[PDB]
């Protein structure tokens, strides 16, 4: 069964908290270990979590914490078109339990339904842009409140040759807000922020960097004064190493790199590393 590729199933790993670093968090209850399960032959593909959070380490169980969140996504692919560019996404979690109502109320019933369909705005090859609308619920209020109450997200991307022969990575996050103007804003700071990334292939190795911002406020600080230490990084840059298994596996390796570059490697202000295992098959 190895040898065939019938059924076609994917697993992913994640740590919440690595040690490699040796940098840790506060609480326990707050980080661990994750396994995703994807399945699909004839059938529609299915993820499989489960997340327990303890806002106590005391209300957190070792065996299994009764505070407990079943998480569930269901994706669709619709051919309406010569390409899928139909597709429909589903994501069902359930926040605490509902099975009993013993007095206490540590046992409680809220919903999160998701809803995103998948859209291919722009179905040219030398220009591609994408987006997805996601909305969410939850508790009961929000169901019995419907659409009121209902959270709305939509995340785009779109997919520019720079150089032809690469394709950058384009993505624009939306979100309802007040969407206002207000004299107590003074505007210095944009209501949305473009990151971008791109795959680079360096054998087995692919390389992707993201910016937080994809075009950042001014050229430079641009003072005839300068102070070397930043108090936090506006533009935020991200580094993903692709790692390869001879066995088949893959992983993805986060590091961050700070804006000012680091003659002295020995010593750094932030150090963020992170493994992801991808299994596909």
């Amino acid at each position: 069964m190895e040898e065939r590729n019938d059924w076609h199933f994917n697993i992913g790993a994640m740590y919440e908290i690595e040690n490699v670093e040796g940098y840790g968090e506060d609480m326990d209850g707050l980080a661990e270990p994750s396994v995703y399960f994807n399945a699909a032959n004839g059938p529609w593909r299915i993820a499989l979590a489960y997340y327990q959070e303890g806002p106590v380490d005391y209300s957190a169980g070792k065996r299994g914490t009764w505070f407990d969140r079943p998480e569930l996504e269901v994706h669709y692919q619709f051919l309406e078109n010569d390409d899928f560019s139909f597709g429909l996404t589903g994501g069902f979690r359930n926040y605490g339990y509902h099975y009993v109502d013993e007095p206490g109320k540590d046992t409680a019933n809220m919903q999160r339904w998701k809803i995103a369909p998948d859209w291919d705005v722009k179905l040219t090859d030398d220009l591609r842009f994408n987006g997805w609308l996601s909305m969410y619920k939850f508790a009961n209020d929000l169901n019995t409140t419907g659409y009121a109450d209902t959270r709305v997200e939509t995340e785009t991307g779109l997919q520019y040759t720079f150089n032809e022969t690469v394709a950058l990575r384009v993505n624009y996050y939306l979100e309802r807000g007040f969407n206002m103007d207000d004299s107590r804003n003074n505007g210095e700071f944009s209501t949305q922020e473009i990151r971008a990334y791109l795959p680079l292939t360096l054998g087995n190795h692919s390389v992707t960097p993201y910016t937080r911002i994809g075009l950042d406020r001014w050229s430079n600080w641009d003072w005839q004064d300068d102070i070397e230490r930043e108090g936090h990084d506006f533009n935020r840059v991200g580094l993903f190493y692709g790692y390869d298994f001879q066995n088949g596996l893959s992983v993805s390796l986060e590091y961050a790199f700070e804006w000012q570059d680091h003659d002295e490697g020995d010593s750094d202000k932030f150090h963020y590393a992170g493994v992801g295992v991808n299994y596909s098959f």
